[PDB]
């Protein structure tokens, strides 16, 4: 099931971007790649994500790895919407790569609005 899919190392530097990806974000692959992941989401998020990194590589407590979140992204045009994220880790090289697993769900935040604005 693709759906939006980013791999990035260690420090949160992208280092693959699916297709379906570039479709979500509004970034091609290649303007991706090497890029810190933080790109992809507003502040406080932003400024603050290679503190989650850190300090998930320093204790091994997951705050979202093995239990998944909604959140709030962001687009390369600026505009900002909720998904379903999922991490998964690897490695390889001796180092950890992070792997995520994205989930647009604007459509169904806008239904609901809809169902709750109409009484
Ligand atoms: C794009 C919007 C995203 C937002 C808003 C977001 C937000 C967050 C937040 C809020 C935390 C945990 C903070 C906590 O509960 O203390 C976190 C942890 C982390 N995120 Fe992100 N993240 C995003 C995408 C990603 C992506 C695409 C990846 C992997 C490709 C990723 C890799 C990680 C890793 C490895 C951790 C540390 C894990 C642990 O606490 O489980 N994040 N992120």
């Amino acid at each position: 099931i693709p759906d939006a899919m980013i791999v990035i190392d260690g420090h949160g530097i992208i280092q693959l971007f699916s297709t379906a990806a570039e479709r979500l974000f509004g970034w091609s692959e290649l303007e991706a790649i090497g890029q810190n992941v933080n790109i992809l989401m507003p502040e406080p998020d932003r400024s603050r994500h290679d503190s989650y990194i850190s300090r998930y590589r320093t204790t091994s407590d997951p705050h979202i790895i093995g239990i998944g979140r909604i959140v709030t992204g962001k687009r390369r045009d600026g505009t900002t919407f909720p998904m379903h994220l999922s991490i998964g880790e690897m490695q390889s090289g001796g180092e950890p790569y992070f792997t995520g697993f994205v989930r647009d769900l604007t459509e169904h935040q806008q239904t609901q609005a809809r169902l709750q604005e109409l009484q």
